[PDB]
């Protein structure tokens, strides 16, 4: 039995970043960059107007002037020089014609004379300064500037920067492919209606398929496997040979006489641990299998108890997926929060207590902060204790009652940007 | 020009939850439940062992006893009664045979005699209590108990609860379908290499496609549209008739003489506003179009400036997607944080200043909390100001320099569970 911090250190030490691949721009979203990106041209590549109005010679000052060209895009005004005593109409993003050194926004101007006559004239109502409302070449992005670097995760703004730079095929770290199976003679498919004696619906498999889909990985669903050593070996050898990077099993890892996951993983590879000092998730097995040519497969013999299964996925499998996906910060967000109710900590095993947390203007102490409500009874067989739980409170093994208003460390396990407000 | 709080109130008031649909279990992930879910049978549906060991009569106490059956799943031990003076082998999740009222874990037992002889005997090493290590029928979930309710978002634990309850087809609120187009004679596709005079790559479209994909919505990519009124009307009528729920355009909404988005939206529907008091995102247009039979289409005439485009998406479009998707808490997470450097606020427009935020053990004041670093120059044409930005600091329009260490409100715009730790 090892502490969770040691089990996390071992998993991290064995887990290796996947070889990079080339993907399309839309396939690059969510992925970590495996190359630096440089701008091939400046942004803007031409002097551009910040406003809809008139490009002027600043030194001319307020007065009435003829409009000698109109510049909105492309070759508009090419070969036209705005000389002292003239102006050019411009729209935002329009190229500044040669000779103009400032832009006066349309609100500080007035058109003079009849619009029907070909010759347009405008009254500039202010005294402007050279450079006003013009984006010089390269002011937003300089040519050859690094706009994105290796190790940076691609979100919407990063896709926008790749498009700005003309990069539609991107070198990234891929997501791992994950195989998932359930174990047990007592299991039936979740499509089962009336259950026969001693049967339960397989809930862990669909739960883990959903959890892995939330981490943006491809899933290989290997179904229900019975408590038969040859059958489980065949399905594990099949998963190892299929090209997946991670295998997730649940159940068949406790002290039962037909719990074959641990001895099969010892036979096929290297088991680093099979027991962890934690509440819930004690029978967790982690192993490294080498697939014959030629790559490493990580195997997590997750516990059968639904709560223990999901907590072990959240604490150990999520950072492993991220490490394989090239994240430099794979660890989960940890915050500090105040308890909204008293919670009794366990006397021997530190607890990952499920909570529903929210940000409050007053956390109970006068200042703003996160607050936590327990999900109730914490039994490892009670999947209702994971319902709506967006955090795991880290309760040390003291045996004391932590009173309402006391502060604890909490691992956030679900999208902080999808947190329901107070 | 209206304040952002009024623009958000108007958008919320017009936006209506989409009609619910029936989807498969894996399609239900991320979606909000449109029906309550009740357990059709209890969990466990039979008295189940919490441990691998022996089912006993508690009153028998420590002693040596014959093992009369073995119970791991299904019909194991059916018709066998554990009477006083006998025990039954059980594995975790195994049905408790009739007559046994407690379980003694295998660690508190010892097998006696030769294993080869058919008759097995075990020594129970402790005095147990009635009910120990047995999960009674329905202790985790009672039959007909409500396990999930209308308005609850489906995450991995909720998929696990649907599978437990045998629900593989779920009534949910769907995500809206979003049409996206760019406007401008100066735009070229992001596949363009060398740019001609007065051209830029279309970056907003791929950025908004990525942003909408992160919100789990289907995208209808309508491409680049030129600054031609008939062309833009045709593409808008096409989007309205196609069945999308939201149209996103960018550009063609400022004061230019070929900015046709506003007048086209006024003609096709009801424009609620076209100008907002905010830095960045001032030219935002919001309109409601009625598609002929027969449904409502929401249209956001987003600003062309890349920063303004993404900030307006993050503040106004993200809660609208969530409201249409049936979220009861569509608003973004707002927290309070301390500035890591000084920031000058604008004297007239309140600013959505881009920041990279992280949780620190000491936020600078001695206690733990969020801290923010600015992304630098905040110009609306500078997409590099959105790079890695996971929050928008809400700076009031005071004109004062907010010093390092002062606290501000911040909107979190990207997965809090994907936050890089300190
Ligand atoms: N799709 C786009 N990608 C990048 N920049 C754009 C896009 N559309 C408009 N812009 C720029 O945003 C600014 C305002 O656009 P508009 O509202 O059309 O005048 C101008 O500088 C445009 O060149
Ligand atoms: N796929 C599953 N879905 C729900 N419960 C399970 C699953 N697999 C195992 N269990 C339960 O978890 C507990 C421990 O399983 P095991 O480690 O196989 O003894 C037992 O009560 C099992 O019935
Ligand atoms: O042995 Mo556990 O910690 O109830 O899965
Ligand atoms: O007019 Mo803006 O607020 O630079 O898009
Ligand atoms: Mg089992
Ligand atoms: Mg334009």
């Amino acid at each position: 039995m090892i502490p969770t911090e040691e089990a996390l250190r071992i998993v991290f030490g064995v887990s290796k970043r996947l070889p990079p691949v080339i993907v399309s721009l839309y396939e690059a979203l969510g992925k970590v960059l495996a190359e630096d990106i440089r701008a091939p041209d400046p942004l803007p590549p031409y002097p551009a107007s910040v406003k809809d109005g008139y490009a002027v010679v600043a030194s001319d000052g307020p007065g009435e002037y003829p409009v000698i060209t109109e510049s909105r895009a492309g070759n508009d005004g090419l070969g036209v020089t705005v000389t002292p005593g003239t102006v050019a109409y411009v729209t935002t993003g329009g190229p500044i014609p040669d000779g103009a050194d400032a832009v006066v926004q349309v609100e500080d101007t007035k058109v003079i004379g009849d619009v029907s006559t070909e010759s347009k004239r405008v009254k500039i109502l202010i005294q402007t300064k050279k450079g006003t409302d013009i984006r010089r070449v390269g002011c937003d992005i300089e040519k050859d500037a690094t706009v994105l670097t290796t190790g940076e995760r691609i979100g919407a703004s990063e896709i926008g920067l790749l498009a700005t730079a003309g990069v539609t095929m991107v070198k990234v770290y891929p997501m791992p492919i994950v195989a998932i199976l359930s174990t047990g003679d007592e299991l039936v498919e979740p499509t089962a209606g009336t259950l026969g004696r001693g049967q339960i619906r397989d809930s862990n498999r669909a739960m883990l398929v959903a959890a892995v889909m939330q981490q943006q990985c491809k899933v290989v669903d290997l179904g229900i496997v019975r408590d038969d050593r040859k059958e489980l070996e065949k399905v594990l050898d099949e998963a190892v040979s299929s090209g997946v990077d991670i295998i997730l099993t649940s159940g068949g890892v406790s002290m039962g006489d037909r719990d074959f996951v641990k001895p099969l993983l010892e036979e096929k590879g290297k088991v680093y641990f099979s027991k962890v000092l934690m509440k819930p998730g004690k029978p967790l097995t982690f192993a490294e299998i080498r697939a014959k040519p030629g790559k490493t497969v990580l195997a997590f013999g997750l516990p059968g108890n639904p709560v223990s299964c999901l907590v072990c996925f959240n604490i150990f499998v999520v950072p492993t997926i991220r490490q394989l996906a090239g994240w430099t910060s794979p660890h989960p967000l940890r915050v500090r929060l105040r308890l909204q109710e008293p919670i009794k900590s366990d006397p021997i095993r530190p607890e990952f207590h499920r909570a529903i947390i929210k940000w409050k203007d007053n956390d109970g102490s006068g200042t703003p902060g996160f607050v936590a409500e327990s999900t109730g009874h914490q039994m490892s067989s009670r999947l209702l204790s994971m319902r709506s739980a967006n955090a795991l409170l880290e309760l040390p093994a003291t045996g004391n009652v932590l009173s309402a208003g006391s502060s604890v460390s909490a691992i956030i396990v679900s999208d902080i940007s999808a947190f329901s407000i107070d």
